[PDB]
């Protein structure tokens, strides 16, 4: 069993070795469990094929009480998962991501008016409270100003936790009670018509959803599935930091957004998401033996696709290891060959269908560092580890001298 040293590896575990071997499928046993480990575009498309592969089953009961919730989306197969997959959906759409963005400009706006004052910020921990704050107001979930914090921490809590072990998978295991238990009560309320809600809100989308079967979701699942949308908008705070740092290390980058619009700030937006790590991979299981790239995959046996060094392959990316956004102009759009938040369909798959509003925000907030204020980076840890999953520059990005541009 290899985990130990998965741990030691974190996003190169598999990359090392598909290296290792010339290949893009090894074998090796990995959470106590016989797996098959495999990376490229190829192997996506194939994981990817749902008569090959599932998820029920695949998701180890740690990350169900971390970062996912228990039997949530990320673990559902067939019709059912593709009817819950539409609603979330129905809340991801351009009106919605374009909401989001413009309640964070008006956040990162307002926030100059302290930040001048303050003149040293930590801007990770300032994404995590403006996100919590705009996805909650944006989803119709109650917060007081007084627990904006907490209820961040409690959410870059479990994000944080689903590649740890000691302490700080602890912390994902306990906030992950009091997220659910906060917004069971919501959905409870909003049942009883004691909450106000609005129809095309997250809230009052997850809380009167019906089943294939026209059943509505039990208050928890509710809960867990409306969390599955307040933690991954606030864990956008990762890919901002790293943003920022793409921003500093490579400056030359800084006068071609200021001189250019959307379209260079989208370049730059992608590259950071193909460049920087957050998922290292994602598991399922073989729900029937086929065959491919010579190899039997035998029903049952577990399979990780490697995200990381699939967005990092030489067959697909030119200079994969360096940052250079000019390479997604003119390059062609695909389904598996730039993976961060996974591949292929939304609409038939697993794939994040959160891509968009992720972008939306990583362009509004890559706006305001640009073009509303000024700033230096002081002498800090900017290194970010490849073994520590989740990653982040060490110290949360400090900016100083901030100053209204
Ligand atoms: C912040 C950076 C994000 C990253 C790195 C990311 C990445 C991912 C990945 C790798 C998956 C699984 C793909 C698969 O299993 O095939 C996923 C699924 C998902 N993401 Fe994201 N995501 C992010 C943001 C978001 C946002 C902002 C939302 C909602 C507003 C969201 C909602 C979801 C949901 C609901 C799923 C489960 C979909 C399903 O199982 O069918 N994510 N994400
Ligand atoms: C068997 C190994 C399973 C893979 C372990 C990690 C699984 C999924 C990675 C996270 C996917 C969604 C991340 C988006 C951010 C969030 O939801 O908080
Ligand atoms: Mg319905």
């Amino acid at each position: 069993d290899n985990s130990l040293t998965l741990l030691k590896e974190g996003y190169l575990f598999i990359k090392n070795r598909t290296e290792r071997y010339n290949s893009d499928l090894f074998q090796a046993r990995l959470l106590g469990k016989n797996f098959i480990c495999m990376t490229g575009a190829e192997a996506a498309k194939v994981f990817y094929d749902t008569d090959r592969f599932q998820r029920q089953n695949a998701l180890p009961k740690r990350v169900q009480k971390s970062i996912f919730g228990v039997n949530a989306i990320h673990g559902m197969d067939g019709s059912a998962h593709i009817h819950r997959k539409m609603l979330f959906l129905s809340l991801m759409t351009p009106p919605h991501q374009k909401r989001l963005a413009e309640l964070m400009t008006e956040e990162w706006k307002a926030a100059v008016t302290r930040w001048e004052k303050a003149d040293e910020v930590v801007l990770f921990e300032e994404a995590k409270e403006i996100l919590c704050r705009v996805a909650c107001y944006w989803a119709g979930v109650p917060l007081k100003e007084t627990e904006v914090k907490e209820r961040a921490d409690d959410f870059i809590d479990m994000v944080d936790a689903f590649g740890a072990v000691g302490p700080r998978h602890w912390k994902g295991r306990r906030a992950r009670p009091r997220a659910e238990e906060w917004i069971e009560v919501m959905i409870e309320d909003a049942r009883a018509g004691l909450l106000k809600t609005t129809s095309g809100t997250a809230l009052h989308e997850m809380a009167f959803h019906t089943q294939e079967d026209g059943s509505q979701l039990d208050s928890r699942m509710a809960a867990i599935e409306l969390i599955n949308v307040l933690r991954p908008i606030v864990a956008i705070s990762y890919f901002l930091v790293f943003s920022a740092l793409a921003l500093h290390e490579h400056p030359k980058y800084k006068e071609w957004l200021r001189s250019g619009n959307s379209r260079e700030r989208e370049m730059f937006v992608q590259e950071v998401r193909r460049y920087y790590p957050f998922i290292p991979f994602l598991g399922a299981l073989v729900k029937k033996d086929f065959v491919w790239n010579n190899c039997e995959f035998k029903k049952g046996t577990s399979v990780l696709l490697d995200l990381y060094g699939t967005n990092h392959d030489p067959r697909l990316w030119d200079h994969p290891d360096e940052f250079r956004p000019e390479r997604f102009a003119e390059r062609e759009e695909n389904l598996f060959d730039m993976i961060p938040q996974g591949g292929g369909h939304a609409e038939k798959g697993h794939r994040c269908p959160g891509e968009g509003i992720t972008i939306e925000v990583m362009k509004a907030s890559l706006d305001f560092l640009v073009h509303q204020i000024e700033y230096d980076v002081p002498e800090q840890s900017l290194h970010y580890s490849l073994a520590r999953m989740p990653s982040l520059p060490e110290s949360g990005f400090v900016m100083s001298g901030i100053r209204r541009k």
